[PDB]
């Protein structure tokens, strides 16, 4: 099969999203004992950029090209970047990894991998990417189940990370339920949670929710292109962190201002870090 297109690949919510995974990845590598990378809508596993006519088109456009060949990149992004690099040989934007793809590039020897994806076409696509390496177990399942399944791993560390559908209301509610069922399990996890502002007020509602499941130390770091808005797309988009690394805050309070400086050249919108639930 010929690898899947995609039209909001490598955008300015991927490079957040995956900024921040590469970091935690970064801190969980720094016991030499093994740990679990879960994603539990995993998708194809790589994405082809710039559409399958002629022009190049996509919002990969005003996302990781802006940062991919800074010569000031700081230091907190050359893991990721190195990854997106070894996609792109011949210096030209063509192909953006997944999440999971990021994690076979980063994890380590000892490490494993739990894939989950539904979609016909982009879940054989996914077994391909990780045929031979024994590390990675793919299934087409749903991914919320997994959860309840494969938590807690054998190695009782991981990080856990969610990047789901927001297509109706029941969707924000399966996050937050979803979440809880892995936290009473593995309570000690990482949990790192990709969502989108296309309507503040669902957010609002959501953060609501993970307040009240009386879950503790979770941090918020979001960053918008545009200010909300009732009468756009999606303005912005963020990370919710369940049990963040030591690092994470300060090492997102050194390089947001940097990457919405880049990703958003007009200064619109904004970037912040702060915490939901302390402690």
């Amino acid at each position: 099969l010929s690898y899947r297109h995609s039209f909001h690949a490598g955008n300015h919510a991927d490079v957040l999203k995956h900024t921040v995974q590469s970091l935690i990845i970064e801190s969980l590598k720094e016991k030499d004992k093994p740990f679990l990378y879960l994603d539990t809508h995993a998708g194809a596993g790589r994405y082809q950029l710039g559409s399958e006519h002629a022009e190049r088109t996509g919002e990969y456009l005003e996302g990781i090209a802006r940062i991919w060949q800074q010569d000031d990149l700081p230091a907190e992004l050359e893991a990721y970047i190195n990854v997106v690099k070894h996609f792109n040989r011949s210096g030209q934007l063509r192909y953006y990894p997944g999440s999971p793809l990021i994690a076979r590039l980063l994890l380590r020897e000892q490490d494993s991998l739990q894939l989950t994806e539904l979609h016909p076409s982009d879940y054989p696509l996914l077994r391909s990417e990780f045929q031979k390496d024994s590390r990675a177990r793919v299934e087409k399942a749903d991914g919320f189940q997994q959860l309840k399944a494969k938590l807690p791993p054998v190695s009782r560390r991981g990080l856990i990370l969610i990047d789901p559908p927001y297509e109706m209301k029941t969707d924000y509610q399966a996050v937050v339920s979803g979440i809880a069922e892995g936290y009473k399990r593995f309570a000690t996890g990482i949990y790192a949670l990709w969502y989108p502002v296309v309507l503040r007020q669902q957010i609002k509602r959501m953060i609501h929710d993970l307040e009240a499941t009386g879950i503790r130390k979770i941090l918020q770091i979001e960053l918008a292109v545009l200010p909300d808005s009732d009468r756009r797309g999606m303005t912005a988009s963020g990370m919710i962190v369940i049990n963040p690394p030591w690092k994470l805050e300060q090492q997102m309070n050194n390089v947001l201002p940097w990457l919405h400086s880049k990703l958003v050249p007009a200064g619109t919108g904004h970037a912040t870090v702060s915490w939901i639930v302390p402690e």
